[PDB]
């Protein structure tokens, strides 16, 4: 489902293969922590932050992003909880992004845990936690969305007719609201909130200048691209453009900037990673240009060659061809194609 | 009722003096852009929406902006301006600058057609519009998460805190539908619409992410509820953000307007078109210092929860259980403002009752 990154010499990771060991924290710099949890998907895993704080003179600990809500991960918090806290509360929780990796446990933790250590509130920007609140309080409309897009295959379309709340079983009834700008005093730096689009609604991301840290969330990741995809919901999205003017806001950070990205490991080298990943949706780009420019294409028709290999289950097609269409939607909506629906109901693409 | 009369309206120009489109009728306003005034069962009796004339992939017709709440009379007066005022030319698209009932309620209606289903079009929207109304059409002013958090900032009353919570489908019964999909508008976004191209220029703290429409070519603003020529913008602190800073979201939202060309006509949501752009602003920065400065001497005399700002606030006034709702979550608005740049301190007593005191 994902695209590689075979430039990954070109960063630097500083310290090098260490990996936190499930239940454990490593300090990647002076009151910042790294947590590793497992995820049970082709990514197997997602990194959480701890940061040594103090608020209205309690000392303790802000987490940046939770989980989902398996078991797995709910124990390994618990020997944080334990261990690793120097025996102090968690502050707060703050969430970038609505997506059940990062935001499944936020109720769990907003209430303490196993064992309601404390009761804190939910930090997250207006975009994420509405969305998340409405897909955790969530068919048909899907199906006929691909169906337009070239997905044909009677068996496949009877299957998206016939998740994300198991992942997120509750969500904080409250939220204190981040928007772009905002400055979060945590410990000793003042951290600014850089919003990103086309990934998600409102994603925060969290820049420390003065000491050049950058909590990414999963708008730069080392690894892997981030998945952009048009949905049902808003069919005429553009959210690959959204995603590439929002990079624009990391290029500007001092060159040695050390990245926490949300799955991969800390790396530096965030103007190497975002000219990495505009060369790829460029190249991305240019393969759909030339495939519209023999025929009229689809979806569909776009997936194979821009995921050469898939051998995809239906939830794969879902993501992938979610991303042809973004990729179809960008030139679209840029005049560099033009739309047509054909005689069987299918959304066509061709060059102007 | 709740909204703060403008005593300095003498200071701004209406070009069309007190003319008012009938309902069923439209008046235009500038080329292409008709005004249509729907009636209101509340202290606010009216909302103004608008018609633009547009073509879109060469089809000639209307671009709507907010839609009226879902009653009876606004679905009649709708399909008057169908049958009569739209030269027989399709609506083409419904744009809402804001999730609240009065401009959203009926956009699922018309984006369907109407009752004789006559088309079927995008519904235009910000993201944070879109999420808020869906969630709150699946609320601000009604439920037992609302009861609690005015129970906490002062009210008492069991007769209202019961109608409270029996007005857990106040938001539902005036939006009965949402359009399933839509199209994203952002700040700074270009639309064009006929001959104009209209830039989205967001406002926050009245609504999660306001929708202005700005023509600059020819000084034309869609409002919204962003500046309105006789009432205050209605800022409040509800249940789900109840550390919110509307009111600072709103003072800092009013400078995208305070630079804008002093001949701008403003087509507000409620009152009517004006010029004096800059001179309104003007007025809801004085005002917004005068209660700002009530709130602070009170505070100074002893602990105040919002329940004792609203009898200072809105002065000797008999407030319905819809009107005493946002007139405690603007309370609570200035009271949060204060708080949160630390001129006051919060404290919860042993009634559950949050107060605030100056801090020393
Ligand atoms: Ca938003
Ligand atoms: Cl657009
Ligand atoms: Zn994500
Ligand atoms: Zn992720
Ligand atoms: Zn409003
Ligand atoms: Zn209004």
């Amino acid at each position: 489902h994902h695209h590689m990154n075979a430039l990954e010499h070109q960063l630097d990771y500083p310290f090098a293969d260490t990996l936190p060991a499930a239940g454990d924290t490593f300090e990647v710099a002076p009151g910042v922590r790294w947590l590793r949890m497992p995820l049970p998907f082709s990514l197997d895993h997602i990194n959480l932050w701890l940061l040594r704080d103090e608020i209205d003179g309690q000392a303790g600990w802000t987490v940046v992003d939770c989980g989902i809500a398996s078991d797995a991960i709910r124990t390994h918090w618990e020997q944080i909880f334990d261990a690793h806290l120097d025996g102090l509360p968690v502050l707060r929780v703050i969430v970038t992004h609505c997506h059940p990796d990062h935001f499944g446990l936020a109720n769990w933790l907003c209430e303490g845990g196993d064992k309601r250590r404390w009761n804190v509130r939910l930090w997250m920007t207006l975009g994420e936690y509405m969305f998340g609140c409405l897909m955790a309080a969530g068919g048909a409309a899907a199906a006929d969305h691909f169906a337009r897009h070239g997905l044909t295959d009677a068996a496949s379309l009877e299957k998206l007719r016939n998740y994300y709340s198991d992942l997120v079983p509750a969500v904080p009834p409250r939220y204190r609201r981040l928007r772009d700008g905002d400055a979060v005093t945590i410990g000793t730096r003042t951290w600014r909130v850089v919003t990103g689009y086309g990934h998600s609604p409102e994603h925060c991301a969290l820049h420390s200048e003065a000491d050049g840290v950058l909590i990414s969330g999963d708008m730069v990741l080392p690894r892997i691209s981030t998945n952009v995809s048009v949905f049902d919901l808003e069919p005429e999205a553009n959210p690959l453009a959204l995603y590439l003017q929002s990079l624009g806001r990391y290029e500007t950070m001092a060159p040695d900037t050390l990245v926490l990205p949300s799955h991969g490991k800390p790396f530096r080298g965030v103007r190497t990673r975002i000219a990495q990943l505009r060369a790829h949706h460029d190249a991305r780009l240019d393969e759909v240009r030339v495939a519209c420019a023999e025929q009229p294409m689809s979806a569909a028709d776009i997936v194979p060659i821009m995921f050469r290999r898939r051998e995809l289950d239906i939830h794969q097609m879902t993501f992938a061809l979610g991303e042809a269409i973004a990729h179809l939607n960008l030139l679209w909506l840029a005049g560099e194609l033009v739309r047509e629906q054909g005689d069987d109901g299918v959304l066509r693409f061709r060059i102007a």
